[PDB]
């Protein structure tokens, strides 16, 4: 997260780190045992992180559990990045409480102007290189459709919504991938591409999750 501020230890008690020996990606608890994330950050041998604050740091309220399946949405174009969500499965179920807790699936999709929360343990750099280690925290408005296609012409997909501000300073970075984008207690989106990070007129793009909540009730059901 670039231009944010630090979030505070477990005030978004939703936010998950993906863990492969490192952390990698971030995502969004949305039951007991299903994580949502963005599919360009698909790999193997995935351990949830969740109740982190410094994921350099065992602090007491974490639960490590190793993801059981992951499922790539089945239209998910890599070069495109249209459909860029992914669920993860852990191998047992989360024990939910104030620290972690699930963030709840839209049942409408979200406006430009709405005010999001967005959260990450990415660069906090535009330029250089430097991550933060506790977790980073961005208010930034959901960007008009045609802003949002005039910043990047020929590349926003119906499945795609941009975030943030034209002027530049204040975007997702490397490292928040797959992450949640949270308005009025929903997800709305995850963390999904850019042209660098907080740079004029490229503000971040994001997947637009109502577009896929029928997907997502359908595949928990039989997973
Ligand atoms: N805003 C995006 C965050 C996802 C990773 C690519 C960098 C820019
Ligand atoms: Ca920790």
């Amino acid at each position: 997260i670039v231009g944010g501020y630090t979030c505070g230890a477990n005030t978004v008690p939703y936010q998950v780190s993906l863990n492969s020996g490192y952390h990698f990606c971030g995502g969004s608890l949305i039951n007991s045992q299903w994580v949502v994330s963005a599919a360009h950050c698909y790999k193997s041998g995935i351990q949830v992180r969740l109740g982190e604050d410094n994921i350099n740091v065992v602090e007491g309220n974490e639960q490590f559990i190793s993801a059981s399946k992951s499922i790539v949405h089945p239209s998910y174009n890599s070069n495109t990045l249209n459909n860029d969500i992914m669920l993860i499965k852990l191998k047992s179920a989360a024990s939910l409480n104030s620290r972690v807790a699930s963030i709840s699936l839209p049942t409408s999709c979200a406006s430009a102007g709405t005010q999001c929360l967005i959260s990450g343990w990415g660069n906090t750099k535009s330029s250089g290189t430097s991550y933060p280690d506790v977790l980073k925290c961005l208010k930034a408005p959901i960007l008009s459709d045609s802003s949002c296609k005039s910043a990047y012409p020929g590349q926003i997909t119906s499945n795609m919504f941009c975030a943030g501000y034209l002027e530049g300073g204040k975007d997702s970075c490397q490292g928040d991938s797959g992450g949640p984008v949270v308005c009025s207690g929903k997800l709305q989106g995850i963390v999904s591409w850019g042209s660098g990070c907080a740079q004029k007129n490229k503000p971040g793009v994001y997947t637009k999750v109502c577009n896929y909540v029928s997907w997502i009730k359908q595949t928990i059901a039989s997973n």
